[PDB]
């Protein structure tokens, strides 16, 4: 099975947790302590994949994610400034006012999608309000969204290009969008990331326009599909462990930490890449500068080591160091953010349908991919009929 790919991280981690793979030509590291140090590392471990020059240079190739030091303390220091707190306090009821705005269209259903009507929709709406895109055009911002991290309808050659096609007509179109919203802020701001980004400043230095539409761009792509996974999961492991539901009923204030065992158990993201760039040694193997190198955090967080009983899930875990947001200078800056999207949606879920479970038309379909853990639908009966 596809949902289970925790199997084969113990049998790796059992026998070769840092290997050799010939076809895919990259480093695997299975073992808490190895992926912690590759992504502590980052004078060994680089985070550069800025495009070649023969290559399209797209705002979004030299975006936060895909640069080292120096420059990347330089723009993180400054788009850390609209990550606060003090942001956060602004952005909740928004995300109250969405989760009910969503369950109110699908409360004349007896049976609903978790994905389809609730998490798929819920980041990219808060994300479009929270970065200053007026109301007028939220929906033609949902649309390039849902193309940019689509997938292929069927493996037929010319549904492939057209769908490559499409990616690259919705990047550029985005930026011609976010470029136009970074002028009309430049003489009108508001409060939203752009505004806030554009009178940043550290040092004396300031955010280009391009690294702001680069940022922009990264915000949907790193923010959406993560947390809507965090949220299936989370629902898809209360319905498998009954148990756990029924106490988190009863103990509200529980759902922070059982979240951050979802995260522990079934991690939005399972792994991340790295280049080596100097020679290193790592669990005794001999790796060499250039060498690709991927860190599977969904494997490490299964160390018994660091989680003791890591197959069972334990929505009060403590301690639970789990580095499904990663870890060191790249870690996720909207961790916060996913946080209390999800804390919301499911708080609102559990207070209005206790008797939730799943649908009798249910079906297990995981997403199609080793990097990305989650589900395409989940289908959940409310039990209020
Ligand atoms: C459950 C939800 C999420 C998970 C599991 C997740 C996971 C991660 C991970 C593992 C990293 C480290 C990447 C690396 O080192 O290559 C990362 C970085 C990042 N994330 Fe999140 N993410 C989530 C939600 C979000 C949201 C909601 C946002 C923004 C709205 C966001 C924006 C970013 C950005 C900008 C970075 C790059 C930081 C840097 O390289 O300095 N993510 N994310």
């Amino acid at each position: 099975e596809r949902f289970n790919p925790f199997s084969w991280y113990e049998e790796m981690r059992n026998t070769a947790p840092v290997q050799w793979d010939e076809e895919r030509q990259v480093w695997d590291v299975f073992h808490y302590d190895g992926v912690k140090e590759v992504l502590e590392q980052k004078n060994i471990f680089s985070s550069d994949r800025r495009p070649p020059q023969n290559q399209r240079q797209t705002a979004l190739g030299t975006s936060l994610i895909n640069i080292d030091p120096p420059k990347h303390a330089e723009m993180r220091a400054l788009v850390n400034k609209a990550f606060t707190p003090k942001a956060m306090k602004a952005w909740e009821p928004k995300i109250a006012r969405i989760t009910n705005e969503l369950l109110q269209e699908v409360e004349h259903l007896e049976d609903i999608d978790i994905v389809e009507h609730l998490s798929y929709p819920l980041p990219v709406m808060v994300i479009a309000d929270i970065l200053g895109v007026p109301i007028e055009d939220q929906r033609q911002f949902k649309d390039w969204s849902d193309i940019i991290v689509a997938g292929p309808s069927n493996n037929e050659r010319e549904t492939l290009e057209k769908l490559q096609q499409e990616k690259m007509k919705a990047n550029d179109e985005l930026e011609t969008y976010f470029y136009r919203i970074i002028e009309e802020k430049r003489t009108r701001p508001g409060d939203d990331i752009i505004s806030v980004l554009l009178q940043a400043k550290e040092e004396g230095k300031q955010l280009t326009d391009e690294e702001i539409v680069g940022f922009s761009i990264l915000l949907l792509i790193a923010g959406n599909e993560t947390t809507t996974n965090l949220i299936s999961n989370t629902i898809y492991c209360l319905m498998e462990d009954k148990a756990s539901f029924e106490r988190l009923k009863r103990e509200k204030e529980l759902l922070p930490s059982g979240i951050e065992e979802v995260l522990r158990y079934r991690s939005p993201v399972q792994a991340l890449h790295r280049i080596v760039k100097e020679d290193v040694t790592l669990a005794g193997k001999k790796l060499k500068a250039g060498e690709h190198v991927v860190p599977w955090m969904g494997s490490a967080h299964r160390d018994a080591e660091y989680f003791e009983d890591p197959e069972v899930f334990k929505i009060d875990r403590k301690p639970n160091v789990h580095m499904a947001f990663g870890r060191g200078i790249h870690f996720c800056l909207g961790a916060p953010l996913a946080r209390i999207e999800a804390k919301i949606m499911l708080a609102e879920l559990i207070d209005r349908y206790p008797q939730m479970d799943w649908s009798p038309s249910f079906e297990l379909k995981p997403i199609e991919s080793t990097f990305v853990y989650g589900l395409k639908e989940l289908l959940i009966r409310k039990n209020v009929h």
